């Protein structure tokens, strides 16, 4: 009764939290977005072909699952097109998406998008039985609960959760810095937090800010709790008539210019400094030109500290930094993200190795049958002439030599083009090649460090392909 | 399986579980008593502009539209409430004007989802008009973007008089219905007389009403339930003995009390025949029921038919023990109200409604007033400002000189600067002056309404009388002691 009500409470709370709160540690990818990328990979249409303008994709998404609104699925599409909010990059698109401005793109299917470049190598190896699957409620198609990865996007894109019990802030980071962190933890299981300070000088943004504190960053990467400073960029230049002109490019994150400017107008117009009727905040299609000019007989820095007291040019940005794994939430630190991603990639690589051994040893068994057929042929021909049935021919071949049923029938699959001797040598050559590759994979399976070397290989692949610098200029 | 070790998150998720199951299904709200899905239906029908003025529309499309504008919640209760607020007989008042297949009142809920073609009723025009009306906070949904209102404000305690169905969630409650006219009467008496007694409004208020038309006996339960909302009362069907041309008698019913099937009770009658626990009964017949409900039991002579009617309202389900439970919720926390306190919260809600509407209109008039202030100040010293624009260069110089000469703001100065020759006739100058003073008179009128609170009460009573004129409410039930 009340225990069953508690069971309903527990199970339904798990349903809501695993539905729309923080995703798994293993991916950092929410299942809405997971199914977006899975169905867009299963569109099959390459990003090389010009990216499409349709709600047919989202119609197949809603055929895959019924939410409490596919407008929310389109919101997920658009929020993954928010490069100014969520970093590089998940949408190859063309249509209206705006900026961090207060933009409303009601043109839903009229936007264009398809697969993105990072998604291509990000979600390979589906054909290698790497990830498990579950059936939908529609009992017709399957879906994976997690994904294979080529980086911890956990660190690449942060989290802005909701307070089902409590929300979660997770800051973004840099590509190559994360690669160096992976290499560091790979080479040493004995790293420190100063090591993390080295390979990660600090969390960054697609826009940029200033984070002056140090021990808040320290408690952030250790305890998982703490708040930081997000500060706008400040440039003090000289007006030709003597005004301390303020140029602003960076901002605190999730801070529109519009309502901040309106409250600045209000604070001017509530019996305060009114001679600052100089707000040249435009031309922001080349960058950000947020320029004011402080009036005469007034210093810029006092108005700067007053707008920092307005909590919009300098903001205490907190961090909750929680996660979901094994059905439980967790307070975060590193060597957890790190070791989790490491052992996940270990799973992926080793299971890929097992599947490749499956294909290779199956084809090796085939070429065994091929070479044993191509040893002695004409006696088999003449005994086939003493038969009239492929079942009789199968029994004859079982009397002749040791084969499989598949092997016997594949040897039956031989026209007269198969009756040469050069192709015997070719099958023998690829047979020895395949045996060498099988022995290579077996020796790799008897090698722990070789897995890490393959991880280094894929890291160097994506590092030659792409890199990124710290656009977020942070002084401490 | 579970393996969840932290009891704290179990408790927090359990509190969210309990309160969310509360919030989800039907609740005794402050302002509508409704399900939130009802609010969703109404707000979607309003902001799509689907009037009963315009013709009918396929409504499952509208259902999917609202479902996609809102959360991916399940279709079942959605289509259920879609039917329920279109059922004319169940809810006392008309909301949704369907067109298809429903089943009348006899246990056949026709659910033709393909045939879902409908409109609404004309009472939402009295219910809510918050387009410009700064009333209610909004919550955002699809990556947290699109509005959804918290409550359903109104000028009307109609949904007090409708009735509620919120039972199986935690504890049980409902709202039994009344009619509207004497409700308007007793409400207006509390309005003009803030210190009245209960029973003198029971002199104004008849029994709790029913759409079929019920025979009510007794008033002690009325005394208990108008105060404390608890107790069952007795209800009987309009049932008569009628003589033939032969002298044979007939039990003729007209209707039944609330939540009664014809057919299940008819099967129970056939039971009572084969149960052999009631005699005399010969004919159990029912015809021509669509011009008017006519079910007839017919009994042989020498049977004491009125004693058989007594046996009906003892043992059969024709007798109704209709119970009340009105256990309120005011801002989340569960409460319980008297009939006064309901209308009190209604009064102070109307206070905030008309005050905030008046302040929105005030800011309309103030902004347009600053506009026309700038226009008339531009009309004051025209040729000086002509010399100003012939002299100066920039926006800053123009705003500096206009603020130095006339002490106006920047938007006012630019709206001055946006004046073309075709608005320079003295005709339109004095039309600007005329409409300016018109808006001044409207500002003074709204400040006078801000001076005294009882004008709100008077206008409310006026439009209550307008609604009672367009919506005359005769009675259908019957009260006895």
């Amino acid at each position: 009764l009340t225990k069953e009500m508690k069971a309903s409470f527990i199970d339904y709370a798990m349903s809501v939290i695993v539905a729309r709160a923080l995703p798994d540690v293993r991916d950092g990818l929410k299942p809405v977005h997971r199914r977006i990328l899975y169905g867009m990979n299963e569109l099959g249409v390459t990003p090389d072909k010009p990216h499409k303008k349709s709600a047919r994709i989202t119609g197949d998404v809603m055929g895959k699952y019924h939410p409490h609104g596919d407008s929310s699925i389109y919101e997920a599409m658009v929020r993954m097109a928010q490069w100014w909010s969520y970093r590089y990059m998940l949408v190859d698109g063309h249509g209206n998406f705006g900026s961090m401005d207060g933009d409303s793109a009601a043109a839903q299917r009229y936007t264009e998008a398809r697969m993105s470049k990072i998604a291509l190598e990000m979600l390979r190896d589906i054909n290698k039985n790497t990830v498990d699957f579950v059936d939908n409620y529609d009992a017709n198609e399957r879906e994976p609960l997690v994904l294979p990865a080529r980086f911890p996007n956990l660190l690449v894109n942060g989290a802005t959760g909701i307070a089902v019990g409590m929300a979660t802030n997770i800051p973004p980071h840099n590509l190559g810095e994360t690669i160096d962190a992976v290499k560091l933890v790979m080479d040493n299981p004995e790293v420190t937090t100063k090591d993390l300070m080295e390979v990660l000088p600090g969390p960054d943004f697609p826009t940029g800010a200033l984070v002056m504190g140090k021990s808040g960053i320290h408690k952030a990467y250790e305890t998982g709790k703490g708040s930081i400073v997000l500060r706008s960029r400040t440039e003090i230049e000289t007006t030709k008539t003597g005004r301390e002109r303020i140029v602003v490019t960076e901002f605190p994150y999730m801070v529109n210019k519009t309502k901040v400017h309106e409250h600045i107008v209000r604070l001017v117009q509530e019996k305060r400094i009114e001679g600052i009727t100089a707000v040249r905040d435009e031309s922001n299609r080349e960058g950000v030109r947020f320029v004011i000019e402080v009036k005469r007989d007034a210093s810029a820095n006092v108005i700067l500290n007053n707008l920092f007291k307005m909590t919009q040019m300098q903001t205490n940005f907190g961090f909750n930094m929680l996660a979901i794994q094994n059905g439980i939430p967790k307070i975060l630190s590193l060597r957890q993200i790190l070791d989790a991603y490491i052992e996940h990639q270990k799973e992926v690589v080793v299971r890929r190795t097992r599947f490749d051994k499956e294909k290779a040893e199956a084809r090796a068994h085939i070429l065994e049958g091929l070479l044993i057929a191509l040893d002695h042929i004409d006696e088999v021909i003449r005994i086939i002439r003493a038969s009239e049935t492929d079942a009789e021919a199968q029994a004859e071949l079982m009397s002749k030599f040791k084969l499989s049923e598949r092997q016997s029938q594949a040897i039956l699959d031989m026209r007269l083009r198969r009756l040469t001797g050069l192709e015997r040598d070719k099958i023998q050559s690829e047979y020895d090649d395949l045996l060498a590759l099988i022995a290579d994979l077996a020796d790799i399976l008897a090698k722990p460090e070789r897995v890490s070397q393959i991880i280094k290989d894929e890291l160097d692949e994506v590092k030659r392909k792409f890199s990124d610098k710290r656009r977020t200029e942070l002084m401490v």
